Formats: structure tokens, sequence, C-alpha cells
């Protein structure tokens, strides 16, 4: 209910005349804050009526209410991340409400998780001598936390942010590798010429983002993770943590089908590091 | 409910004699399940009375309870992370006892959260020119996270885990910087170095870290976030997610901070992906 | 003088029919090492005199030298670098001709410096807040290389091979701001998307790479680093030293300009390295 | 003939008090610029002829020389690096003294080339599944540099400048694999634990660094290369050189080690570039 970012969400289901109301807001809320109703038609190029027909469309009682709920819209940390943050929100507000968006996010992942894909995401990998994680920007972190989770699993982990090494170690996987390609929006161009080289190479392609995407149209397996955050124009933040949390499981799985013998091996992973911390 | 995982974590409740049995047994789960109470007792040097007494110490109803607990946990996966995993279990047990794990580790955080640490590392960051993250293994990857989400925040983002980076960069802040040090165990001990360097400079040190260890005890501000998760033993998962979101609240806080000048900066920011990104 | 690599070289000089030849050379030299001339002729499609022209236009006495140094060309080594390495060679010959040809390479790079392109390149940097170096592979090893020698002058240093972090970063440099962009091709297609953002942008542009290339044409200040290694072909090796000790010359250069108060922040900085390094 | 630069070098070969006078100077030249022969002595609390010794020690011909000297000697370059800069250097003057210095380190590196363990590592490393690269600062892009080179030599290839992520790494590694473990100082302490790590593991160490050292004393193969460049002082540029054209004979020798077979394999790496570089 921060009316900007329910402005920017409901373009679509818009009036053509009253998307032009709709952009011209998202673009100065300000402005129209301290408009009258003749100010902003003739700003815009509309008719009055669009104008209230515009608020209603949004949930709004009419002229007045459009004013108020956008001067309680602009916080300016509403426009950094899809949080419904108002104006005078404070951290006891912010916080609470940034990890009940998460929590909701993820509870709404695992209730429309694809357990089949799941299944055979994990043993594609874990028949793999190389899994490479391949993303950008936000996607390229959640990349190298994958790539120090997995690397102790009896395989070889590696993860590429610069397109370049994506493609030039993309080429040489065999069809028994696995690459793991990381997007929120599924529509990031390099990455979709990455995808085809891990496709051309015969090795198996396990897309992590949104079903009906370029990217997810590419996938040997498709992971379908329909996180509602929309990155072109808010930061992503929830979309990685669900990018994590399926990383983990894809860990745990591969992890549950190596022997007994890996607890040896991860005895010996953690032993490694006690010159490097001070004991409890 | 893994057998081996709660004998681990419940070794320091037990007497010194049951101490030797559950040493013996999360060494070699295996051995101790085809052996006789006397074979084991003879093996780990104690009395068989010590065996049943560590049994029910544990929850156990005896020994013959203890060895089939004990084979209902051998997965190999309840040893790469801490989730109550058990041999039997399928991809849609794990997959969701992860979730919920991570879930309700997640709101143990906001349940506890010190609001007013919180309010404190925002306005240091919303006062400074330089915020710099440091961390190693996991906690290197939350930093890199953390600088993708704060570089766009009106100030000079940094993130380092190479120690000889942190300590060169860190004498170099001035007093209104912050560096933030990200760690489970706030027992890293290049980390402390590091840390004690910020202190040095005369900068804000913020620790993202459990209360009462080492690191915290160095903070001007301490965020206190308390994950159990034994990362001596598992694979930091769950506390990595904990510290992202907290991340995501200092950034929510910083960009509040900020005039409405920040929209049109981060219009900019998303603007510049149009090239590289497909369009909707 | 390693007679596939030069083929490679000289195959723009070429007769038409000739070049046809050059190709299925450089695709096959075994296969021709066995072949009768008559056999070459019927596999490529072209005249025997065509051949043999082809030789004499590469340097070859006739046919049976063709073959003779062909032999001599099949080092494998000699198709990972440009480095005249033959079949025969040890390691005392090819340590010594790697260097004496880096070192040659280095010497023709001196002699065709652009000593005023530098000084504009060092006063751009020494008046800037930030300056940032962009690069993809060899060019992003070399971008990360930069950073750890600028970042210790008194100005805010980064490095992206990401090009999306490229993108978002280079948009919120300000006029007075700094970019390098690194490539040895100057035709890498996502660095001069980030370069175009950086002159939108209003900073300088400095571009480290060869003359009369696309990179090159965006210049605020092109450095025209004509090293001639054919990375279409060869890993590069040779161009990324070159680069490295030109950014040598301009961190001296930004150093020069500031004032005797750098002495005493680097002596800060190596101070901070005492805890990490053993004594000498 | 930095005069600053040449004290600092030879501390060792002076007098007790010649030394006192020494240290004093490198703290604070511009001081004694302006100091009497009196005021100096009494200020380092020494004689008026332990100053005039010491100017002589140090190849100046009296106390007016030295002065003359110090001023000539006041270029913040010459404090960023350990070239032979003055005053009044331009960068005609500068870019030339830089690359000429670095073209005497690799002639001087090149002539005290250990062909022999060149030979050995480069063996060791032909027979290995896995190659990693570990360093620190300057030596931590080095390790990347490398890793970019190497991945495409037909075995799995790795760089950390995470001690943490070295320690874990280097555990897993097989008798068979190598490290190879990059310092001009030798005597980083968590580089130490890393190569011990290597060696508890039975795999082979290579350690690019110089002979005598801490470092050095651990490997398996000790590559020797003793640039003369003091890193507790200035910051390491011509050392890095050197250990990036030793790196190039490192993969050069490994790729002279692999089949005929290589070619098409750097065939693929090279066209997987074709959608991300422009044509020539
Ligand atoms: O930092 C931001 O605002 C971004 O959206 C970066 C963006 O390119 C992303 O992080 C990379 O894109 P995808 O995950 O491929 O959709
Ligand atoms: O990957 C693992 O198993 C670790 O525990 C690495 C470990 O050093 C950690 O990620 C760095 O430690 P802290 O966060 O400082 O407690
Ligand atoms: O590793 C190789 O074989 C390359 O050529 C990678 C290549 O894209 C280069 O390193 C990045 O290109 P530029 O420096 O931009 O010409
Ligand atoms: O950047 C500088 O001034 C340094 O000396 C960093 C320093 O720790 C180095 O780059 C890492 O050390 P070594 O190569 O191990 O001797």
């Amino acid at each position: 209910m921060n009316l900007l970012q329910h402005i920017a969400q409901s373009r679509q289901q818009l009036r053509k005349s009253e998307l032009k109301v709709a952009d011209h807001v998202l673009n100065d809320p300000a402005s129209v804050m301290h408009s009258s109703m003749a100010e902003l038609a003739h700003g815009v190029g509309v008719s009055e009526p669009t104008i209230v027909r515009f608020c209603r469309a949004i949930g709004c009682s009419g002229f007045q209410d459009l004013k108020l709920k956008l001067a309680q819209s602009l916080a300016a940390g509403a426009s950094f991340g899809q949080f419904s943050i108002h104006e005078s929100d404070s951290v006891a507000d912010f916080s609470l409400k940034i990890f009940d968006t998460t929590l909701h996010s993820l509870m709404e992942v695992r209730e429309h998780l694809d357990t089949h894909a799941l299944e055979r995401a994990i043993a594609a990998i874990a028949h793999a001598q190389r899994v490479e994680f391949y993303g950008f920007g936000a996607s390229g972190a959640v990349a190298s936390d994958a790539q120090h989770k997995f690397f102790r699993l009896l395989l070889s982990a590696a993860a590429y942010s610069d397109p370049h090494m994506q493609a030039m170690s993309a080429v040489t996987l065999k069809p028994s590798d696995v690459a793991i390609c990381i997007s929120q929006s599924g529509r990031s161009k390099d990455l979709l010429i990455t995808a085809n080289l891990v496709r051309e190479a015969g090795a198996t392609l396990i897309t992590l983002c949104p079903s009906q995407t370029p990217l997810a149209d590419l996938a040997t397996v498709n992971l379908a993770i329909d996180v509602h955050e929309d990155t072109d124009i808010y930061t992503p933040l929830t979309s990685r943590i669900a990018h994590l949390v399926v990383i983990d499981v894809l860990a745990m799985g591969v992890a549950m089908a190596r022997g007994p013998d890996l607890v040896n091996h991860l005895k010996s992973v953690k032993r490694s590091l006690r010159s490097l911390r001070l004991s409890p």
C-alpha cells in the first residue's frame, strides 16, 4: 500500500488515457501533490474525468485521496526496495516490514516449489564433475555465495559474473557437467549467450529464474522461482534471498547423494579453519 | 531431532564420562550401530551404566533407542547443514525442512532485533562518505552482496575478503566513515585485526555478528544477530540469510535518510541496464 | 618464425586462391604434413601452382620446405601464446623466448608512448574524486590489479568486470571523475556500452587500448597502446603486461601530483600490514 | 639515486650512531633540509661528526650535499614506488624510468632463472587435475590473472585471496594436485598457514617468491624469483610483473605438454567470444 508502488504495478490494468496519468504521477509525484485537478489534467493532456477515473482505478476515493496518499508515499526507501514503506515510517516500522515481506516471499516460493524439478537438478549436479554458477549484479553475488557452499561437495565449483569468462568456461564443459544460470528477470542478454553455449556444449543447464522468461525457455531444468519483485524498478533484495535458499536446497540434496564418505571430508574442511578462528 | 546434531549440541550439558561417549559416537556413529553395549563401553573406556546414562541424557529411552535413532541420523546432508534431516528424507522432506528452518531463524532474529542499534547504525552510515564491508568465507559473500546494494546510495561502498586489502583500506578511513565487519562466529582472527584498525582510525565499527563475541566487544555499534548456527561444525547457511536481511534493513534506512533526490539517482541507475536486459 | 603463427598473421597479404590454402593449413596442419601436392590441391580446391605460390608467399622455398616447417611448427604452446615456439623447444628455449618477447614488446610500447596523452590522463585522475577501472577477461584482472595500486592515492578506486555493475557505476560518476576502460582488442561490446555511459555522464574516459579501435574512438584521452598481440587467436599475455606497466606510470604520475602529505598516508597504509606479515 | 630511497636501502650497512641519523632523516626529510648541522645533531641526539660520517657513508660529499640531494629527493612518487624519481621529474622522465626499471628487473629475473625448477613446476602442473593460486594484495591479483590464463589448459584452475577459502580449498587437494603460493615478501602469515595445509594434504607446493624466505622453505618446488623490490616500504609493482611473466612460462610449459588436442580446445575457447566482441 505504498501508492506509488501500487501505481507502477497496476499500469497494465489501466485504460490508455489513465496510463498517461499514471506515468506523469510516477515521474513527479510532488508536483501532483500541489496541483489542482485542472492543472494536472492540462499537464498530462487528458480530461479531468480521466483524472478521477485513474484515482478510482488505483483504489483511491477521488482526487483528494490521491494527493493525500501520494504525500504518504514519498519515502525515498520505497523507490529503493519493493516494500510498502511510508513517508512517516521509523526503523521499528520498516525493519518489521522488510522481514515480513521477505518471510512472505519465502513462504510463497516454498508453496510453489516444483519438487520434481528440484530432484532433477539435484541429480544432475550429483553426477557432475563441474558445477558452475553464472549471474550478474545481485545474481553474481548469489553465484559466488553458491560456489562457497558447493566447493566442499566433492566436485569442482566455480562462479563468474564476467560474461567473457562465462562464455569461455561454458564451452569447456562436458555433457555430464552442470551450469546454473541465476536471474531474477530471466532477461539478461549476456546470460542468454552463456546459456546457449552451455546447451551447445551438451551440458545440463539449470535456470534459477521465473518461468516463461527467455532464460527459462533454454533450460534443461527450469526451477521456476516466481518471486514477484520488479527489478526493472527496484533493487533486487527479496528475489536474491529466495535464490539463495533454493541454492541451499540443491546443496543439501547433493550432500545427501554423497556417501558417508562426505562426513570426514567436511570434518577436514572445518578443521582447516582452526588456525584462522579463535576457539569457542 | 537428528540425533547426531542433537548430541553435538548438548555436549556441554553432559557429565564428564558421558561426554567421552558423545565424542566417540560423533566420531564413528556407524561402528556404534553394530556394537554391543559391552563393546562400546570398552572402546570408549567407560562403564556400561555410563552408556545408558548418556542415552537417557540425550533423550533416548535406552541403548536400543540410541542405535535406532543413530541409524535414522546417518544422512550426509545433516553434517553439511544444521537442518534436522533424516536418512530416509526425500527432496519433498528436506526442501520444506530447509525453508521452515530458515523462516524460523528469520522470525527469531526479527523478534530479537535491537531496534535502537539499527537506528544508530543507519545514522552513522547515512553521514558517511565511505562504507566498507569486511568478512571472510560466507561473510565475504555477504560483504560483496551488500556492496552491490549500497553503491547506489550516494556514498562510496567497497567490500573486501582479502585481509591485507581490509587492513590497508581500514587505516585510510576517516572518523566519519563506517566499516561493517560481518561474522557468524565473531571469532575470525584477521577480522579482529581489521576491526581494531577501524577503531584506531576513529571510524565507526558496526559488527554484524552475535553478542558477547570477541568481535562484538570491539564494536561501536553491535547489531547483536544471535542466529543459532554452529559454524564450527556446519556450513554457514541460515546465518548468512539473516545477515543479508539485516543488511537490507540498513540499506533501506540509509535510503530513507536521503532526499527526494535519491529517486532520480535510482532511475538513472536502473536506466543504465536497458541495453543489457531484454525489455519486458 | 613459427610457421603457423606466420601464416595466420599474413593472411591479409595473400592472393584469394592462396588464402584458401592458408586457412586449410591453419585448420589441420598435420594432414598437410602427410599430403602430396596433388592431394592438398584437391582437398583445398585450388591448382597445384597456387600451392607453390602460397609457399613462396609465406617465405618458404617450396612445398617440401612448407611441410618441414609445419612439422617444426606443431608445438601446442604456439597456439596458446604469441611466441615463436617450436615443436622441439625445451624450457630453456621457451622461457627465454617468452621473456625476450615481453621485453621487446615493452620496449616497443616505451618507444611509441604518447607522452602528452599520459600527462592528460594523469591530470584528469589527479583531480578526480573517483577513478574506476573497467575490463573483461585479462583486462578485468588488469582492472583489479590497478585498483589495488590506486586505492592508496587519496581517492576512491574501484574495478568491475561485471558489465551490469560497470553500467550502474558509470552513470553515477560526476563530470570530474574518471573511468579507465582497458581492452587489448578495443572491440568488447559491453565495454563500448560502458564507455558510452561514461561519456553521457560527462566524466573523463581514458582508454587503455590500441588506436583506431571502436573503444579508442570514444575516448576523452586515448592512451594508444599498440601492442601487437592477436587476441582473437592467442591468449592475452604480452598485452596485459604492457597495460599494467602503463597503469604504473599513471599511478606514479598521480602520486607525484599529491602533496608531501602522501608520504605519511603511505606510511600508514604500509604500517597496517605489520600484523599480517612476518618481520624481516 | 633518489637519496631517500638510497638511505632506506643502506640502513643495514650503517654504524649504530649513523642509523639514528638515517631513521630521523627518513622520518622528516623536510625539517633536515632547513636545519643546521648543530640542530640536526641535537634533534637526533648524536655528535656533529656522526652527521658528516653518515653523509659520506651514503655517498654524499658532506652536509650541504645531503641537504641538496634531499631537496632533489622530495618527489611523492618516490615513496609510492621503487623508482629513482626526482622532485623535478616530468612525465617524460618518470615514464621512461618506470619502463627502464621494469625492463632491468625482468632482465635480471631472466638471467637468474632456475630452469630446472621451472621444468619441475611445469611437470607437476601438467599431471594435476587441479591447480590453485593463492596470494594476497598484489599477489592476489596475480593469482586471479593466472587463473584466467590456466583455466583453458584442460585442468580445473582456481584463485583465492580469502585466507579462509584458501585453507578450506587446500585441504581438499589430492597429492597429484598443485598449489602455487605467490608472495613477494615470502612472509605473509596466512599464506604460510595455507602452504602448510597444502603440504599436509600431500599436494605439490610451488612457491613463486624469493629464496631464503619462510614461504620458500616450505616449497616442494621453489621458483626463487629474487626481484629486489622492498614492499615493506614501496607499492609492489615491478615484483608482480616478474611474477606474471613467470606465470606465463609455466602456462606455456603446460600447454606444450598437452597433445595436439589442445589446439581445437583453444579454438573453441576463442570461438566462444565471437558474440561478445566486434569482428576485426
Ligand atoms: O542492481 C540492480 O538494480 C539490478 O537490477 C542489477 C541487475 O542486472 C541484476 O542484479 C542482474 O539481472 P538479473 O538477475 O539477470 O535479472
Ligand atoms: O565455509 C565454512 O564452512 C566456514 O565456516 C567459513 C568461515 O570462516 C566463515 O564463513 C568465515 O567465518 P565467520 O563468518 O567470521 O564466523
Ligand atoms: O582469455 C582470452 O582468450 C580472451 O581473449 C578474453 C578476452 O575477452 C579479453 O581478455 C577481454 O577482451 P579485450 O581486452 O576487451 O580485448
Ligand atoms: O599493497 C601493498 O602495499 C602490499 O604490500 C600488500 C602486500 O600484503 C602484498 O601485496 C601481499 O604480500 P606478499 O606478496 O605476500 O609479500
